[PDB]
């Protein structure tokens, strides 16, 4: 049940409301963002709902709808429209309008809809379009750009404000802000570009009463409109009902079955005209007709009865309008570097107590915490992150307008595909003729073009209806495909060779759907005698043909290939005695041609698996990614192109499981179907996994983690198939291109969609490919991006402990670092590493390890805490080796920083940090498996290579910068040779620590606490069926 609240609204208590939000704070804006209502109170009075202009919407979940007019009141929710009756009082949706009304109105409007019924129905039904509006800029900045660190960085700017750093907190909120911009930007223009290349209208021809008709756009199609449809066939404008003639229709994106869909006219009748018991006469929108061809009169009309949202694909797209809901993993992460971070606070606050610092001072430098826990340039090096692996994605095709859902492309257990249209071409190609020789049946030729200049060929040629239109062939699909399989060429008829003898239709009998067959008579020069062929349907051809020419194994040969998800049609032949002229070949009766024929084989039709399907399949079995079939087609089809495709290798077993519905007295059964030619998988429809949601629910588990083929899928179906994939702790990926994938998309982790439609403007992941190679690319990319962001906190944690151990050191003897110094390292070294670090590409290849998940992991942070040891043991052994020198003068201890630089301790600790905040950048950034090695970042390698030469000139050079950078000038060439050595040993030590670590640590964590268990269920139920498989 739902609840409609009326909310009118005030001028002055808009602009109160407005002043409130805005001068206040942007606080307001976010809570309103969280709750609607306090929000719609505030600004909105209660009202109404005959004078609302607003309706809060609940089904509890609150929608905030605001109520359009066009004297005719109506409001959008979910891209349904609910048009404000007048006689009743209530916001009654517009699909209810045409409920009721029979066959015979539908009949009754095949003359048309009058210009200004038109406009009154376009009125009522609004535009004949899937139009979905468009992010503003307001709603992209909260959804994408913010991250919850964008608050610590809010709280450190108005720290520095306070503490006077107006020119750092200035530079940080330019970073961000320029970052966040360009961020929104590249998602808007993405998503812009996605909705411009969907077309959302075409050129329909509508018949007008009066006789009369006009080509208008597909968007002024309103229910009641009579189409008229070309016979050439084309993209389905909206939903109507065949009234006149019949299509050809191919629903492989709304219902993903590949076998073209005979449409016939709508019955005659007074019972009401339903979508479903009528599903047989009514043309869905999107939907592809192959064929329109009329009997009486002559065009094809189709009364139009649904447009826009309220379509079967407009409802198909809108149950994923509906809002469903990544920084945890890090929070953990930063909450362990807090407690380093408070640590050496309360150290930091004990020894500047020591030193009578002022209190105010005191407790700036223990707030500074924040800043400490969170770098300033954390947020941005992430946004730029995420940026640089859209930018990626988006060169390579991918549109990604949720680059937030990037990483979790490298988290990805397991990938749904769909099978029509995304594994497999939309319709059915030919696999080949079965020839036959003497009496028994020849290998299948996958080309009919390579046969002899025989009955066969001849038989493939010309053995159909097609007609000539627009320098086209137009006529029935499975025809079109034949002949062009055969390679003659179409010019009663006439057929070229494809570079023999030209050979002439002398006759025709039509294709009926009584006989199931059809028959021509054709002649060529240099022949004895025209030749009859035939084609039809297998089981009742071969009962026209000699018992002496069918073989004995036709009906297990049928049954082998039509067990495959095949179309075959059967052909045959016999010499007419007929005399090779018009005269008498156009006057022979049926009857006479279709008795005692000559079998010549069969032509094998089936849904083709795209070149790029198996390699990208056997690429993902191999990295041990599983890979699942999620088909709207049957089972037969689905199961052959799993076997074609890699799902199933040719060795591991397949079963059917078949759920039987519980009659009355018997309850529901499973049994279970193995079949002949993980090692065990299982394959089911779609009332069976229904069934066994409900009647199985502790079966389903094991049917999940075993099922790779789901085909009679419906799209709810296909959902909640995903969404019980993920309860067991799975990261589902899926891939789809229909209306029926949408709400998989929408409820999959990374849900790629190789949709052309709208279905793809709102999809995490749109590839411009009708492939699914993209699939690697995205899961690639994920990888890259996951160790690409783990690298960025590394460097960030390490960046924050040495700066902090630095300042310590120097806390320690009564001096800080200083404000320029600090400009430099954080501006100049930190900021320009971080965002030139997230460039490195993802790796060419795919692997079996996947990164890490999780930041507080014993391997990230021992190489934290090794190389914190190694940091601090250089610094600290640069400090105790200049209080060692002879050239050495101590600061003056009395007075305190920054006044006492430029000093010696200031300088040599500068020095090394310095140098320490390009080593740890270094190593940090590693390469294979996820990414590229580091040499292939050239701004990366040039950023690290100009500021070590900068650095070593600060060093060496003398007097260079040491007065702005408050540094001291230093005599002892010794002294600056032996610093620069220990710059090396820092940097051979940590990368040999990486190294170790990276090569050592796993085998010892093994080796120290086996690991015998794992907590994702899905594992769980894998390590529990290898133990006891289920079916037995
Ligand atoms: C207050 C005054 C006296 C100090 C001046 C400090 C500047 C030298 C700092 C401030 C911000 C720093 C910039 C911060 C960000 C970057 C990003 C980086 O450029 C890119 O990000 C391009 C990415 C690509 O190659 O695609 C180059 C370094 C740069 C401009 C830094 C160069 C040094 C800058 C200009
Ligand atoms: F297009 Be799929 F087979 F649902
Ligand atoms: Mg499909």
């Amino acid at each position: 049940s739902v609840r409609l609240s009326g909310y009118c609204g005030s001028p002055w208590r808009v602009i109160g409301y407005h002043v409130v939000v805005w001068m206040m704070a942007g606080i307001p804006l976010l809570l309103f963002r969280w709750k609607p209502l306090w929000g719609v109170r505030l600004r909105l009075r209660p009202c109404n709902l005959a004078h609302a202009e607003t309706l809060v919407i609940e089904i509890w979940q609150l929608f905030t709808v605001q109520v359009q007019t066009e004297v005719l009141r109506y409001y959008l929710f979910q891209g349904q429209r609910y048009i404000w009756i007048e006689t009743q009082q209530a916001f009654y949706q517009v699909s209810l309008l045409d409920h009721g009304r029979s066959c015979d109105d539908v009949h009754r409007s095949r003359h048309g809809l009058s210009l200004q019924d038109q406009m009154v129905r376009k009125a009522i039904y609004g535009p004949n379009v899937i139009s979905i509006p468009v992010k503003s800029y307001p709603q992209l900045l909260v959804d994408e750009a913010l991250n919850p660190y964008y608050g610590f960085q809010a709280f450190s700017i108005a720290l520095w404000l306070a503490d006077h750093y107006y020119w750092y907190a200035l530079c940080i909120f330019l970073i961000s802000s320029i970052s966040i911009c360009l961020s929104l930007y590249k998602t808007r223009k993405q998503s812009q570009t996605l909705r411009d290349m969907v077309k959302l209208s075409m050129r329909v021809c509508v018949c007008r009463p009066g006789g009369e008709e006009e080509w208008v756009d597909s968007s002024e199609l309103v229910p009641g409109d009579c189409l008229v449809l070309p016979q050439e066939g084309g993209l389905m404008p909206c939903d109507a009902a065949l009234v006149a003639g019949e299509c050809m229709v191919n629903e492989s994106s709304l219902t993903g079955e590949s076998i073209p869909v005979l449409k016939t006219a709508l019955p005659e009748g007074l019972g009401p005209y339903c979508a479903e018991t009528h599903r047989r006469h009514t043309l869905f929108c999107g939907t592809l007709i192959l064929q329109a061809r009329a009997y009486v009169g002559p065009h094809v009309l189709a009364v139009v009865t649904r447009t826009g949202f309220c379509t079967a694909k407009g409802g198909l797209v809108s149950s994923i309008l509906h809002p469903r809901p990544f920084y945890k993993h890090s929070m953990k992460f930063v909450a362990a570097l807090s407690v380093l971070a408070l640590l050496g606070t309360i150290y930091s606050i004990f020894i500047l107590y020591r030193n009578r610092v002022p209190l105010n001072e005191i407790v700036i430098r223990a707030l500074d915490l924040v800043t400490v826990v969170v770098p300033p340039a954390l947020p941005a090096a992430m946004t730029v992150c995420t940026l640089y692996a859209q930018s990626r994605l988006r060169r390579q095709g991918i549109f990604c307008i949720h680059p937030l859902r990037i990483n979790l492309g490298g988290k990805l257990q397991l990938v749904c595909f769909d099978k029509t249209g995304t594994l497999t071409e939309d319709g059915l190609d030919v696999m080949g003729v079965v020839p036959l020789k003497g009496q028994a049946f020849l290998p299948l030729v996958p080309e009919p073009r390579r046969l002899p200049v025989g009955p066969l060929l001849r038989a493939l040629a010309t053995c159909h209806a097609l007609s000539r239109l627009q320098d086209t062939p137009v006529g029935d699909p499975m025809d079109l495909k034949m002949v062009e399989s055969t390679g003659w060429v179409l010019e009663d008829s006439a057929f070229g060779t494809q570079v023999p003898v030209p050979v002439s239709v002398l006759h025709r009998f039509p294709f009926s759907s009584a006989l199931q067959r059809m028959s021509v008579v054709v002649a060529w020069p240099g022949a004895t005698q025209p030749e009859a062929y035939v084609k039809g349907s297998p089981e009742l051809v071969a009962g026209l043909c000699n018992p002496e020419t069918v073989p004995t194994d036709f009906a297990q040969m049928l049954q082998s290939y039509t067990a495959a998800g095949y179309r075959v049609v059967a052909l045959a032949s016999k010499p007419l005695p007929t005399v090779p002229s018009l005269e008498a070949a156009q006057q022979l009766t049926r009857d006479t041609v279709e008795g005692d024929l000559s079998l010549l084989g069969l032509l094998v039709m089936r849904n083709l698996l795209k070149p790029q399907t198996t390699p990208v399949i056997q690429a993902l079995r191999r990295t041990r990614i599983r890979a699942v079939m999620v088909t709207g087609d049957n089972l037969q089809t689905a199961v052959t192109v799993a076997r074609g495709c890699g799902m199933v290798a040719p060795q591991e077993h397949l079963i059917i499981v078949h759920a039987t519905h519980p009659e009355r007295g018997q309850p529901a059964s499973l049994e279970f179907l193995p079949m002949e030619s993980r090692s065990r998988h299982l394959a089911l429809s779609g009332p069976t996994f229904g069934i066994i949601v409900k009647h199985f629910p502790k079966l389903l588990p094991k049917v999940l983690v075993q099922g790779t083929v789901f085909a009679r899928m419906a799209p709810e179906q296909k959902t909640e198939l995903v969404c019980e994939l993920q309860k067991l702790q799975y990261c589902v990926g899926m891939c789809g291109d229909g209306a029926n994938d949408c709400g998989a998309l929408k409820a999959a982790d990374v849900g790629i969609s190789l949709s052309q439609a709208e279905a793809s403007v709102v999809s995490p992941f749109t590839s411009s490919m009708a492939s699914i190679e993209c699939v690697p690319m995205v899961i690639r990319e994920g990888r890259c991006s996951l160790d690409t962001s783990f690298s960025v906190f590394k460097y960030m944690a390490l960046y924050s402990l040495t700066q902090f151990i630095s300042v310590l050191i120097l806390y320690t003897i009564n001096t800080n670092l200083g404000d320029l110094q600090f400009l430099a390292i954080d501006l100049v070294i930190t900021t320009t590493v971080a965002v030139l670090m997230s460039r490195t590409g993802p790796a060419l290849v795919l692997g079996r390890v996947r990164p890490p998940g999780a930041l507080l992991s014993v391997p990230v942070l021992s190489s934290l805490l090794l190389q914190m040891v190694l940091v601090t043991g250089v610094q600290l052994g640069g400090y105790f080796l200049t209080l060692a020198q002879p050239w050495f003068v101590p600061l003056n201890r009395t007075v305190a920083a920054p006044d006492n630089l430029p000093n010696y301790e200031n300088t040599v600790v500068f020095s090394l940090s310095s140098f320490q905040y390009l080593i740890l950048a270094a190593a940090v950034s590693k390469g294979a498996p996820f990414r590229r090695p580091l040499y292939t970042n050239v701004p990366f390698l040039v950023a690290l290579a100009l500021l070590s030469s900068v650095l070593v000139g600060l060093v060496l050079v003398p007097g260079l910068l040491q007065g702005p950078l408050a540094l001291r000038n230093i005599t002892d060439t010794g002294f600056k040779l032996l610093l620069l050595g220990l710059v090396t040993l820092n940097f051979v030590g940590a990368f040999m620590l990486e190294s170790v670590l990276d090569q050592c640590l796993p085998a010892c964590l093994r080796r120290l606490r086996p690991k015998r268990a794992s907590k994702k269920r899905f594992k769980q139920l894998e390590r529990e069926l290898a133990e006891q498989p289920w079916p037995p």
